[PDB]
């Protein structure tokens, strides 16, 4: 099968890791393609650039000429899943989603660890919205400007295991999740430091979406997610 | 006071319509700036439109180069609203939280009346990330398409009554929310059919960009609606 | 248009500062009434108290003789507005309600700082009733006895800011709500110290009162808040 | 012991009827002193006769010069509870909470009974701020005004088993709680005619102030319902 | 009346405690029946645990012989209270909900004492199944394990009281319930110290169990708790 | 690897069904082991046999002598994910969270339909504990009886489809969710015949267990799931 990786900001090296991590977990069969938007921002960083980014990802979707199989919306806390269900005819996973779905098989709580504070109520609305958010205990920013992950790995590995364990001891999370695609990989150490399983929403939307094909599943087109009624639309 | 008031979709005619019932209650001293956005669906019809509008209606609003008070976005359940707070130092109104909120005022519960089926999840979704929901019976559709409003009024009209007695008499509905921009200017003839207070939400969105520009009151830019990061972002 | 603002408490002190403030934001042609009911506690502190200026406010509004288009009840967590809104056929609105309603079109979450801490669940319920509450950060007490605001001005002020502080940095408030009616005014003294906006009840409920009025709208009197049927009562 | 039984309306002859089914199951050595209040509405129908009669019921208790062990509030809906919890050192059972509290002890789900359908949402709200409407599968009006039950109590007998039967089938109730004090003994006749547990507030509360006496247990004094604090108040 | 009153772990030496004290509040006439379970835990900690006394506690109720007229489950935060209903045709309490509940009428919000933090989540679960939830301030461990209050009761009972402080403190809970029925005579001790009612599950239970009794109450079998349609069942 | 399938109830015919459908799932390397408990109901249907059923599940996977990667336990709506959960280091998947939580990926929202109307509130409160059931538009029975599913497959169909009909028009259901094990492999038949995806438990189960081997994902054991104290416990 085929399933599209979309990165939700316009940075080509950040697809390419994504895609790489989407890669070591795909199974035998399963081709993955890396996708960067046309337009958008380098860094998706609250609501604005959000709502450019959901439309950023259906416009690279849907110029793929290609057959596909299912779509991945690789961003954390972001809009448009909803709009891609709508727009397809094949099964669309986005990682919020994947992670906090698949911690709630692993743990009582399950707590996510991101980036930016401001980025936290957009995640906490995302989840709340796909009702998933019962479960977790709490979205925690560990405060590093996104693109320092790959200037200070160690600063930037430090101020995440210091949130997973504030939200294990304080929150009583059982289950970590990563927060921003960027993270990717990065699960093992946080385990090896807090003796908790920690989710990957890029691996585990791999699994959900060759899971769906294979189960043969994909987007109810009765109501919500009917094919948009066509009519004059411009631009 | 200068009050820009934004259609969701493309349609002028309805641009019109919209701010002239925002001119019928404007104070004295209050200008309406009724503006079309310059590209997306001529109706607003689900998720993938809605995203598109959110992103059309910033666009159009970002483009305006004179001073404004205050932003009314005039689509009922559409994306966009926190896109606009994030951008703007003045006070954003959407119609939809706009009626809702007023409708609170007036009775133990209310009921919103939209144009399609597919339209309802979209509007619970909006009024449940605003708090506003707790006091809603139910959201319910017409079934009359966006644009046979000014084709067949008559069938229109009674459409909407038909749904708005079926919201009292089953859903204890003590309070008419319209649910389409199209429809403003209904709320006399549904309330002396119905019995019961009818809310604009375009008319109500106005009084209370009024309200919150007399008081001094805008956006709080502390945390979820703080100006966007400058940064690099394609288009 | 005519409004009616109801202490809760018995101070006529406290009346005139209240109408004062909704004096110096009502528009033009609007007439504010403010109103000292015959019986009641001197500063309204529990359920009790509460519940005896419930029936204290709804006696001082039915003794009125002169017209008048609205009625607001000027005391924050406290009870009656529903037994009013049966009373009349005009709007009611409390600063209660009025506060929260509007904070919420400002930030992702709002405040209230009240004055004692045993008002606090009685605001939680006010608000959780009126379904404000979803969006309510958190109700937090300053611990000034209510009558000290006018001996110490200086030591309320920082009690006040201390809460609204750890409110913003804790709670994740993005505004404030007053909450007492003594508190009128000093809204501009906490948004300077905090970087948020500030919500005063009293003026806010002034605006949505003219609101209703223009729009022509009213409690509704299908169900709730019918007329009470007549029947025998005694004193 | 002792325990004060206070009717919510002033009909003397229907404070006797709840005073005589509460001494039906009263424990021996249980003294009941059925009260009427001194003002307010002759059936209390609504939230302006409700909250005349929290403070009528308060009024009569505090003019009450006797020791007492515990207070029984006999009307379902009503304002007031928590205005006695301030001004006792004594238990206090509400029969609205004493029903429904009972009733989640017999069955998944249970449903109330009531007269008039505009007290509907008056008992809503009161089960919804003691925490104990998730177990509520409904309140259905039996459409029987207050005093007509003692006039054709044939037809309201029907008119409640009528809607028992209603809850069962439809709401999936699997208890029923009879929601006026005018009910009270009607339980036994329901019981037989629907095939599920009945329970009667009034009897209830009984053995709830009863057991609250007997395990040494009243209202806690820390906050909430701290003794009011010394102040004036006129009237 | 007879009353069995059921450990819900296999230690002899506490059945017999707990039924001192259901013998020191029951009622003239009551008797109370103390029983061991055949098999299970010494100690009930977590979700195996917890399952495996369900069917251990229903074995040895169907085991006893005598006619009965009520079954306390005498567990805290335990599973198997609803396949006692099912089984039996007369009324059930567990001694988790009979604390929440009757610690309901004394307060604003209870906080639940247990012993171990593993078993905070189960009766969290339980009480938010039991719809008695919405009032619990928090549910805290004092952290003993389980048998050492009989080798130290000092540090036991003040490890019990710090946990009940930062309840009162922190969670603003205005009532404590203990949280092992090992914890049961301990409550006058706990009130000494925090200036609020306490409540114990095996003596509230004993009341509660003999309301429903007096009253005429049992389990309604009408669905949920239909008695088990005979067939096949093994061992 | 190897997975084991635990039916929930002890008939061996039911179990190889079970076993057989997820073996037509299962990827290439994946062994299935399907297993029948050695005591218990026949069928499962209640709270008795339910708790039944959870230690007989846990009973038969302790008594499992080989090496396994993951468990499912394949009933609807019963006890004792969480017992196991404690017992093993290897996931488990419950089909009843399985369905529910692959459904949302599909829909706006799902619906369950079972055999047995007393199994639904069983069903209910699993969804709850689990955290999905905000998106759950309904759960209702088929009436059928477990068995008859065999005996008259066409009028058990036909009851089903029924039943998924009314969910998606009345409930606004846009999946489906089989809940009964009984029912494995009719999703393709109900699929053709209501128009919206079909979500079998028993194949999504399968999946989701391959996927957390896959993943390197267990049960988190800091807490809730933590292993069983060693201690004494007889049988």
């Amino acid at each position: 099968m085929r399933i599209l990786v979309v990165n939700v900001n316009t940075t080509a090296s950040i697809t390419e890791t994504i895609a790489e991590q989407a890669r070591a977990v795909a199974s035998p069969g399963t081709e993955i393609v890396g996708l960067t938007p046309y337009f958008g921002a380098e860094s998706v960083e609250g609501n604005f650039e959000s709502y450019l980014a959901a439309i950023a990802v259906m416009d690279r979707v849907m110029a793929y000429d290609q057959p596909f199989d299912a779509v991945i919306q690789a961003g954390y806390g972001e809009h448009g899943r909803e709009g891609l269900q709508e727009l397809l005819n094949v099964p669309v996973v986005d990682i919020t989603e994947a992670a906090a779905s698949t911690a709630m098989f692993l743990g009582h709580a399950y707590s996510v660890v991101t980036t930016l504070d401001r980025t936290v109520p957009l995640i906490e609305d995302r989840l709340k919205l796909a009702g998933l958010y019962q479960r977790c205990a709490s979205v925690r920013a560990s405060g590093m400007a996104v693109l320092e992950l790959e200037e200070d790995p160690v600063a930037a590995m430090e101020a995440i295991v210091r949130q997973a364990e504030l939200a294990i001891r304080e929150d009583k999370a059982e289950v970590i999740c990563l927060g921003c695609g960027g993270m990717a990989g990065l699960d093992e150490q946080i385990r090896q430091r807090t003796g908790v399983p920690v989710v990957d929403g890029v691996t585990a939307a791999v699994t959900i979406a060759e899971s769906l094909v294979r189960l043969g599943l994909s987007t109810s087109k009765i109501r919500t997610y009917a094919t948009p009624r066509p009519k004059k639309v411009i631009g």
